[PDB]
């Protein structure tokens, strides 16, 4: 049995807020002071990846500027990598996912990327939040919070990915 | 100069609050079973491990529970460990400090954690949280939102410790 | 399906009766003369652990001695460990644990023993005997002798570890 | 000063009521089955191995039944081995001594038979307890219990190894 | 033969006078900071293991505060260690013993204790100091100054360990 | 800024006392034998090499002995050496050093020593001793103690050295 927890409409006016919290958040729109880093977005394959490529658009279209975007792969940190030009060296790096859950993934994420470089911080974004983190881990960009049963599923659906937008939760 | 922030008594209330919390979310005072694991309170030296014995103490007064707990060295998790006998396999393992930053002492915990066993899941106490996290690392309970410039000082004072009870900041 | 082998109360006066045939069969209150050794409980995790700290303190409630008592672990000895004060060394050393079974989980403790120290004698003190012994290993002191059918199984309950006292029985 | 606790009738009576024991309990002449597995007796050099080769010849001689025997040696097992065709592997395995005093020399045959084979049990069998034991280990079989001061002896003879069979204490 | 020279009563005395001297000395009772370092105990295997143990104790009951103890083994430094999790860095360690000779095991300790790590300063405790020193090396604080010949020999007897305490001379 | 702590005279008199001392100490007039080692004075350099001569040359004076002395080089052995004719070997080795403080320079003598030889015994003379030890090594023959705070200096001057024999402090 399946249910519609979000929308097309609802993941796209999500994203949207998503997208300007990190530009309020990271102050990317302005002349990169010191104290003020460059932002790279860092997506976990594959469907984590779609959501920052697009989360990079939304930014460009709203501040003008182009954040630099690419994925991280954690396959072979669990208990394709592509860095942007300029790497992650003091950068504050965002990883991104679609859903939180144990909070694992982002753990290898956070191990893979110090074979990678240094950032000067990593911020984490996902679309939703189902609970259940055996970590603690915690998103500073959450789409939706989905209270949810350990027995019930919940599936993130992205346009260039699966074809819609839409998130769905079965059980 | 200097200002406190906790008074002795201040500190006690709020360490007797947070042993309450812990009792509330493991449920370890119900009988165990299988849907509630055993839980371990594994402090960061050296405050940390002072603060995780005392709410050891406070768990047992309290519940009965009688909880394991131990330190957790990370000096070589960086830039003699003693664990509970029967180990952390399948424990909900507690991470215990006093002060919670940047939070790369509590990801070096967490990798020395990960030497020592396989727990169920791994949660974090502090008695204060000073903000400037430089990871998505977050406490599942916090004493007290402290906050901070990066120029301040946070000295938590625990009584098995420094001799008072007390939570001072300085500049 | 599950069948109660002993009430709290039942526990209770048991507990009570190991703890005072210890008392006698070690003479532990008189005046430890040269010829006398001390005593030294050792639980096997976990139960058998707060099976031991129980003891430990009926004893010195009834005797107003205080003996040392601790851990074995005994992972790395089967297919960390806690030792009191003084250590074992020309000690009365007594392996306790919950459930008397096979007896490979007190073979392997007397394993881990003899990597810990060279003890006088050795004593063994369950709660519970289910018999169907695999080595010739007997307790010393034994709470309750239970026939059991190989299908079965055994589970004790203490306050200090599980909320409650009891030893049920299932199928 | 000396006495005679057995004499060479009392030890012949005694050997063949243990023998009966051993067919009893084994049901050795019955066909071996599941939970009635082969049974090997080994003798703890160098009396324990007379004690078992004349156990063999009664078991023999009241159930038709030629069971296995050797020796096991635990020279190197302290603080020559001889198997009978078809090893112990699954198999009920009767260690064998002369007289039980600390326990040692058992637990050290327990290690050397670790060395040898994984049986599917082990039970242990004595002419004489004379008590005191260091180490949780009793006899499943025991010819006579004799009570003994620390400063006593207790001197098991037989036929084959001697000259003649018979129990006699000292002081 | 031999002779005593502290009774139980002599030793329990002394012991407390030494823990009172410990806490005078380092301030313990004070904020750990530059004027007042953290104090970890280690001994020397192995009466001075439990010495220092019973110097925690002390400490505990008269000031509240938990020192830090643990063991230091010289058996690789000269002609099983154990350090409390966050190590001696920048701490005052005070190696306990409890006879001081000729100094060489303290010497020993001292090669040991640059192999685990670099203390803000090193102090040395003993229950006996018996003369004849061989290096320039003296204890920051002594039970009892007890004068021998090169004959005689010092027996430091504690409860943990012996079953009472004391202090004996013998030839 | 400056005062003077010893006079010239002041310097003299204690000097001749020290040797005086030494002399009585080790009994060096005396006809030798196996109880009574050799005498050798190894200076730290430079002012400590000084030092040593100077003693040298006042025992020679008051006894008529003429002892062994040089310089013990200790560059190699933190965080030209010249040593008698003999050696060290089961001599009893005074160092020496002008001034005493955290006792660091005279540990590394002593790891200096172990590398020319093997001394039957090693004390440790110096003209001043400052306070302020980090390690639990005292001298045997002290010229004079003087109270200092650590953000006072102490300056020996001898004469072969630095033109005048004087002691100032500075702040
Ligand atoms: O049902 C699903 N299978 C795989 C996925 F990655 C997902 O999000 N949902
Ligand atoms: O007196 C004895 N000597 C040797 C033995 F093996 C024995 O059992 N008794
Ligand atoms: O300035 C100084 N030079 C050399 C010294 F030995 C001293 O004490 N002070």
């Amino acid at each position: 049995e399946s249910r519609e927890l979000m929308s097309a409409a609802d993941v796209g006016r999500t994203i949207s807020r998503i997208a300007h919290q990190i530009i309020e958040k990271t102050a990317l729109d302005d002349p990169v002071g010191p104290d003020a880093p460059r932002v790279v977005l860092l997506g976990i394959p594959t469907r984590g990846v779609t959501l920052a490529n697009r989360l990079a658009g939304n930014i460009t279209e709203y501040s003008g500027i182009h954040v630099g975007h690419g994925a991280l792969d954690i396959t072979l940190y669990r208990d394709s990598t592509s860095i942007p030009a300029g790497g992650i060296d003091d950068a504050l790096v965002i990883l991104v996912d679609d859903v939180l859950y144990s909070g694992r993934s982002v753990r290898s994420a956070l191990d893979a990327l110090r074979d990678v470089g240094r950032p000067r911080a990593v911020q984490l974004a996902v679309l939703v939040d189902r609970g259940h983190r055996e970590l603690p881990l915690r998103a500073d960009y959450v789409g939706k919070n989905v209270p949810t049963s350990r027995s019930e599923s919940v599936h993130v659906r992205l346009r260039e990915h699966d074809g819609r937008d839409g998130v769905v939760i079965s059980r």
